[PDB]
Order: structure tokens, then C-alpha cells, then sequence
């Protein structure tokens, strides 16, 4: 056994109204506590204050993007400094859908992780591969130049501590079809030993590895069992009742 | 002669905190700033909904920018429906920092203006050559171009009526570099023209095209004075007092 808590993200994406978050909200709040799974909501920045203030402080409330300094000439970016003053402590980062369909470089992820790190916040770095690098072979390619310009990012070696990081092969975001519990486990597993090799054991043993991809109350039991899978960063599911039962899926 | 009403937008770019912001709108909120002006706040998403409730129906308040699309899979995206349901019924969309820097193409910035336009909100445009595009003689092919891609996303003619382009050269941008008097008005009235042309005469004789770049309280009235120069888009100034000055410049 290991000293990693199981950690359960869900991310909303782009969805949300007035009315469709205070009905979520309140069926998450009545969900009994359970101290031994540390559940994220990612939500629009427009909600970000106002869910924050809706949920008891036990769930970690984090903004879904942010930009790489506290204040400047970049409209429509929204900073750590900002994130804090609406109550919140986390924020997801690189995203395959900000790096694919944004854009955003592995660099500029760096950046972002880097000031996240050094404004106090705690960061979701996201790495995974597409469908093309996975028919071509380069999903070990792809997983590793991300997570080197991640640590390129990381202030100071104590600061992996405010890190979670989630693998979401991107051909399995949105399209149902979720890694099966050998093809994450094969990932993280190799996830693990790159920080061993490229970080420290010390990081490798502590840092929770979640799987993205099509996560569902049918699926999570048997990924969560797996011995390097720390947990989950939910899409879809995240926005129904049944999110609640991916919480105990360990 | 014309029919056009005077325009002067805030850009808070990513400026803003609970605190400060409170300050700013209670200069705006007191002062009483012409009537004979439309006066528009576009601030960080985190902020947008308590700004609407804070601020008189007086006032617009603006997002910064939106996504093509009502709900989605697009981590880190606001929608128009996310915007309308916050009470605001403005955007921003095409500034110049979110085309250079976060590398949004004249074709997306078309297809936002398109959803917007359909979802209901009233949008500011915005086109500007940077430094070089000017030192090469390119500012018109440049705007134009901009401007192309922009009628292209209109859904139909009638929706110019809830159109306010900004002109803002990314050279006056932040520097203190602020376009002349006679720069600014050749730039508009060439505009206009292209507008004339390629549309209606109909929408070139109502639309506001608005000045931004190193607008103050000592310079706005002499580009006021210029008569296709409809108003200003003020970024570093919104958040000072003078903000207040810069709506009175006609």
C-alpha cells in the first residue's frame, strides 16, 4: 500500500446555468462525507465564486483555465490571483481540449504551472494522447515530452505536493469508449517509474495518478482497483446524479 | 449630421479584484456621466454576474470573449448562454490580444461574432494592424480582411443594428502611442467605406466604429471631434477615474 488518498475531479466543461448548478450542487452536498476522498468540481469561471459559496468547504472548487500572471493587458484571461479572490484553491491546466483546439503549448502549460505554483494554488496537469498517436505507437511519446515540460514548470520539488495529475487519452474523451483497466494501468504504471527516473521516487510514490476518459458509475470499480490509478478526472458524468457513485469507486 | 450615437467602452482586461472593483463602479455608479452616451463595462468572466447586479441598467456589461457553440466539451470556454444567463448582453470579441496572442484565427472570430449575433447579445468587433503591418503600408488589407471575415459571420443584415466595431491599432496598444486625430478618422472613414460598399448604405451611416489604444482624459475629445470616430474602447484608463472624463469626451 501506498500514503496516495483516492482523488475524484469532475469536470463540468462548458455547462451550467443559475439553475441547473444549484440542483447538482445540492445533490452533491447530500451525498454523506466521505474523509477518505478528496472530491474537485471544475466549474465555469462566471459560477466560480458562486458554486464556491454553495458547497461546504470539504469539496475543492477550481476554475477549468487560467493565465501564467496575476494582472495585465489579456483580455478575457483569468488569473490565480482572481481564482483565490472568488474562494477558490485549485485549477485544472492543459486540458487536451485548451492544447487541442486552443492550441496551448506545452510551454505555455509550464508557465501557467509554474505560477498556479508560486500564487499558493494547487494544480490538475492533464497529459494523454490522441487517436492518431495511438493507431501510430506514440502514446509513450506523446505522455512523456508532456509530463518533461509539466516538471520544466514545477517551482520547487516541494511543490509536487499541490499537483494531481490525470492521463485522459483524448481518443477516449467523450466518445464512450474508456481505457480499458490494463491499457491505464499500463500508463499510469509508466507514468510512475518516468517520475521515478525524471523526478524523484520520493515524487513517484506520493503523487496521485488519475484516469480520464469516459468514466462512468458502470466502469469506475474496476480502473479504481488498479494499483497506479489514484483516481479520476470525470467529463460528462460529472454533471449527473451518478457522479456520486464514481466518488466511491474506491 | 449623422445618426449615430456616441459609444465609450471599459476594457478592464484581466484587472479586476472584489475589492477594486468596488471602488471603480461607485466612481461610475455616483458620477452621471451625458445620457447622450452609451457607456459599456467589460470585465473578468469570474466577476461578470455581481458586476450586472452592482451596476445601474445605465450601464452594459461585457464579457470579454465567447465561444461558437451553446454547451460543450470545451474546458476553460464561456458561452453567449452562460453570458445571458450571468444578466449581461454584451461581448467583446476579436480584441486584438486574444487574435496575437492566444492565436484566434479571422475565421473563429467570424464564427463567434455568427453565434452571438444568433444567442441574442449586441457585440464590439474588434480589428487593428500591430506595428509592422503599418511600417509595411498593410493596415488597409489587414482591416479589411478582419472585416471580411466579420460580415461573413453575420447572420443577417438586420443584426449590423447590434453591432459596435472598435478599432484599436495593437501600436497604440498600452504604450502611450495613441493614434492621431487624422489617423484614427482616415483609418474609420476608409472603413466606413468598405462597409458602404460591401454591405449596405444603410448600416455604413448607423454604425458606431470606436477608437481604442492609449485613450485618456487629455486626448479623447480631439479624436472625438473627428467625425467617423463614433467613440472609444478604453482599456488601461477604465480602471482610473478619469474613465469618467473619457465617457463626456463629445
Amino acid at each position: 500500500a501506498s500514503n496516495r488518498k483516492f482523488f475524484v475531479g469532475g469536470n463540468w466543461k462548458m455547462n451550467g446555468s443559475k439553475e441547473s448548478n444549484q440542483k447538482l450542487l445540492k445533490t452533491l452536498s447530500d451525498a454523506k462525507p466521505d474523509a477518505n476522498t478528496e472530491i474537485l468540481v471544475a466549474v465555469p469561471f462566471v459560477y466560480l465564486k458562486d458554486v464556491r459559496e454553495h458547497l461546504d468547504k470539504r469539496f475543492h472548487v477550481a476554475a477549468q483555465n487560467c493565465y501564467k500572471v496575476a494582472s495585465g493587458a489579456f483580455t478575457g484571461e483569468i488569473s490565480p490571483a482572481m481564482i483565490r479572490d472568488c474562494g477558490c484553491e485549485w485549477v485544472i491546466l492543459g486540458h487536451s481540449e485548451r492544447r487541442h483546439i486552443f492550441g496551448e503549448s506545452d510551454e505555455l502549460i509550464g508557465e501557467k504551472v509554474n505560477h498556479a505554483l508560486t500564487c499558493g494554488l494547487k494544480v490538475v496537469p492533464c497529459i494523454g494522447e490522441k487517436l492518431d498517436e495511438r493507431e501510430a505507437g506514440k502514446t509513450e511519446q506523446v505522455c512523456f515530452r508532456q509530463l518533461d515540460a509539466i516538471k520544466k514548470g514545477i517551482p520547487k520539488a516541494e511543490d509536487w505536493s499541490r499537483v494531481v495529475i490525470a492521463y485522459e487519452p483524448v481518443w477516449a474523451i467523450g466518445t464512450g469508449k474508456t481505457a480499458s483497466p490494463e491499457q491505464a494501468q499500463e500508463v499510469h504504471h509508466a507514468v510512475r517509474q518516468w517520475l521515478e527516473k525524471n523526478v524523484s521516487q520520493a515524487v513517484a510514490s506520493s503523487l496521485r495518478i488519475t484516469y480520464g476518459g469516459s468514466v462512468t458509475a458502470a466502469n469506475c470499480k474496476e480502473l479504481a482497483k488498479k494499483p497506479d490509478v489514484d483516481g479520476f478526472l470525470v467529463g460528462g458524468a460529472s454533471l449527473k446524479p451518478e457522479f456520486v457513485d464514481i466518488c466511491n469507486a474506491n
